[PDB]
Formats: C-alpha cells, structure tokens, sequence
C-alpha cells in the first residue's frame, strides 16, 4: 500500500465539504488521512467523536484531519449528526474535518487500506482503521494500520505529531514512551564538541559496558 | 510491503540465538516482529530495553517478540550488554527474545521496512521502526510504521495486543483509547435478542438522532 517517504497521491474524491484534490486540501500543512470501516457503527463513532474533540489541538499545530470510509457523503452527513450527538454537542451534519467518499474503493485499494475480515452487506470488504501522517512536503512521515475490531489511540496520534514536528525542527529524537516536554535523545552522529554548543540546557551521557557515548539525554530544546 | 490479512513469509533469518525459520519460531503463538534503525544508538536502546522489561507480559499471553535491524549478529550480542546495563540487569548478551541480522536488507525490502531519512556509514539505507503483529495463524492482525526519530509507545503495543486477543475470542470491539478492563462495544450486526443472550453483564444503548441501535456498550466479557 504505502511506505515511508512516499508522496501522497494527489487524488480527487467527494467529501462532506465538496469534491477536492488532496494536495490542494492539505495546502501547506501536515495532514492526517485516517480511515474507518463504516458509518453508523460503534467504534468509528467513538473515534471520530474523539477526533473532533481533539481538532483544535490539531489545528493549533497546522495539522489538517480528514477521515475516509466506503460510505456515501450522504451517509457521512447523516452520521455526523450522530457524531456531534455522541459527544454532547449540537447535532449538525458538520465536523471539524471532512469525511471522504470511497464507495467504489479507488482510494481503499490504492492506499492498501482494506480490512481482511470486515465487509458491507454485499460481502464487499471495507477499510480498516488506518492513519497516514503526511508532512507538508507531501511525504509519508508515519503510519498505523489497525483492524476494525480494535479502536485507535488518539492521544498517541497527537503525541507522535508533536514528536514529528519537534524532531523536524531540532537535531534530537524522542525515546520510547516519550511524553511532550520530557527529555529527548541527542542524535548519535553529533560529536561531543558540537553537542554542548547545540544544547545549552544540558547534555547527559550514560556510561555503558561498551564505553561508547551514544546514550545521551538533553531537556526538550 | 504488507497488508492486513497477509500471511507472514516463512523466511530464514540469522539471529542472536541462531538460524531460524519464522513460522517454526512462532509455532502457534501470536508474534511481534519489530525493527529498529541501528544498534548502539539512543532511542533504539531505550526501545529494546523497555521491550525486554515487558517480555513477561507478552509471554504470559502467548506472544513471542523478535527484534531486527541491519546490524551484525556480532553487534547485536555486544549491544545487548548495553541494553541489559540500561535496564540495570547483569550485562550479559542475553535477551528475552532474539534479534535478526539483516546485513543485506533482505527482509527489510521484503516487509517494506526501509527508512527514507536514515542510512549507515556505507551509504546503504536502514530500517525504520515498524511493528508487525501476527496471529497464531500467521496473519498480519496489526502493524505500525514509525520513523527513525520517533520512539514507539510500547504500552500501546501491549494494549492493542490485549484487544486483538479479546476481540478474537469475544464478539465485541474496543473503542478509541480503550484501556484493558474498560467496557467494550457490542458488534453492530448482532441482534438485540442474540446480544442480550451474549452479554449477561448487560447491554447499554445510547439513543441517537438517527434512531439507530448501533451504539451499544457492554462491560468487558
């Protein structure tokens, strides 16, 4: 389907906000293209529920959310009412991000999104719970591929956006389980001399059995 | 590289514990094959260390771990002493799971683990932080694709593993940000009659604008 560094295909599809071209929609912002099996289903409701609640948190960082399903734009709007309702807001047919129409599976097939078990009422497969994170350069920066049985972690989605943006801006990398604000690791390539000069906040090396000096933390720049 | 449902290639790999055929290593347990860009580097070390600290929680649930990079099995052995040190354990070259040697980028290109922004001294590119989850039947149940810069979240890996196993034995499905133990969603195509019989702990349905009966909560079966 898709792999790291690949450019986003500049597709055209109908969405709850009209037909559009992907790159045009994305413009000059990071983008999160995520998929969900089917409208009018429980997990997908909690997911898009959560995603709408988190939208300002994403917009503030110049990230554009856009969903996608094998349902119709009609279906989308009808379900948005259910969405706005689920999370206790006014039941319009509007959301803080478009939902993409993909009944004919053009995008599903191409992007490699198809759930192996899940099917509509005609036995035709639907998408899984996919996330693509696109940099402003239109290149894939991170992706996630979850089954329809297992809802995603949206906090984690937010976390990694934050890390992708930091590590784009600063010559560091975030360790396992990193939380926003925590220490980060100094890139293994940057020599001791340039590291002090590059991280005034402090540069702490952990001494190892191999006596190599790679294991180096520094406060979030 | 790999889509949901696809069968794990029964490859041969040289690891820190010997040569193996993949399926035989798995036997009939769930498998987590995961890649990191390079030995003797800071994020990777944090990752495998954390992995090694979790290995009991995965094993008590019939999940085998198997790590992998481009580094030599000679490297892997040395760096395990650092992994172990980092964990504050006796710095042997022993780890609760093996590490594949992909010197040749053979499984890397196979499973599509190649990273876009990271290479070794010799020019050749390396793997990014990918995780494949395989069921006892050797099928991709879940996968994630993180870049060199962004450490993974291993508590989320364990979480989706819990979910994958739950939803495979019970006809439910976990919502966004479901914590192990939290209540789960009733599968939407289960009839109320059959559902009341399936979930004695109770089924709880939130009326919505659409009047549809799909948003049904039940305590974890």
């Amino acid at each position: 389907g898709l792999l790291l560094g690949d450019v986003a295909p500049n597709f055209e599809a109908n969405t709850t906000v009209g037909r559009i071209r992907f790159h045009d929609f994305l413009g000059d912002s990071w983008g999160i293209l995520f998929s969900h099996p089917r409208d009018f289903t429980p997990v997908c409701t909690t997911e898009l529920g959560r995603a709408a609640k988190l939208a300002p948190e994403f917009a503030k960082r110049n990230v554009k959310l856009i969903a996608l399903s094998i349902d119709s734009v009609e279906d989308h709007l009808a379900w948005s009412k259910d969405i706005n309702a689920y999370n206790c807001e006014e039941p319009t047919e509007k959301l803080p991000f478009p939902i993409i129409d993909d009944r004919n599976r053009e995008l599903a097939i191409l992007l490699g999104m198809l759930d192996p078990a899940e099917k509509d009422e005609k036995g035709m497969p639907v998408t899984a719970r996919v996330v693509f994170v696109f940099g402003p350069d239109k290149k894939l920066k991170l992706s996630i591929l979850y089954p329809a049985t297992t809802g995603r972690n949206f906090d984690e989605i937010l976390r990694v956006v934050i890390s992708l943006q930091l590590t784009a801006e600063k010559r560091v990398a975030t360790p396992v389980d990193w939380k926003d604000g925590d220490s980060v690791m100094v890139l293994p390539t940057i020599p001791e001399e340039e590291a002090k000069k590059l991280f005034p906040k402090g540069v702490f090396t952990k001494e190892l059995p191999s006596g190599k000096k790679y294991l180096r933390y520094t406060p979030q720049p």
